[PDB]
């Protein structure tokens, strides 16, 4: 129906208002544009499903998140993929792990104050019946 396809509008609306406001942070820096293949060419044949906030604003605009759980599903994967390449005692490794788990417990704080449970559960219920 018409009003199902406002309710996933005002979805995307919402999941592209949170993606900015993590784009923007400077301890995020890191996961706004995926890994240069140049810069590190062993990075695509460790990690098997790279993500990046990029991507996750052009998969907003192709219609591929029809929940805030399919959506927070890929914030998820930057937060592993960074812990998975980097696990090692060394400083450097240390602060991208700190800024994986920033980004991911700033996603889920914002969506927890922000995102109304009974909007989320009727996208879940209208993409259930499709
Ligand atoms: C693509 C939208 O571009 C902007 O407006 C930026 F400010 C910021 O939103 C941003 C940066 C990087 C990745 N995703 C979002
Ligand atoms: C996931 C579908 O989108 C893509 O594959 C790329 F275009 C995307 O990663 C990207 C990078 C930098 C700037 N704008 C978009």
């Amino acid at each position: 129906s018409m009003q199902e396809e406002d309710t996933f509008r005002e979805l995307r609306i919402f999941l592209r208002n949170v993606t900015h406001r993590l784009a923007i942070d400077k301890r995020f820096r890191v996961f706004t544009k995926p890994v240069d293949p140049d810069e590190v060419p062993d990075y695509r044949t460790v990690i098997k499903e790279p993500m990046d906030l990029s991507s996750v604003i052009s998969k907003i605009d192709l219609h591929k998140y029809l929940t805030v759980k399919d959506y927070l599903r890929d914030i998820d994967l930057i937060c592993s993929n960074a812990l998975e390449y980097n696990p090692d005692r060394d400083p450097g490794d240390r602060l991208i792990r700190h800024r994986a788990c920033a980004l991911r417990d700033t996603a889920y704080a914002i969506i927890k104050e922000e995102l109304d449970e009974d909007f989320e559960q009727l996208c879940e219920e209208i993409q259930e019946s499709r």
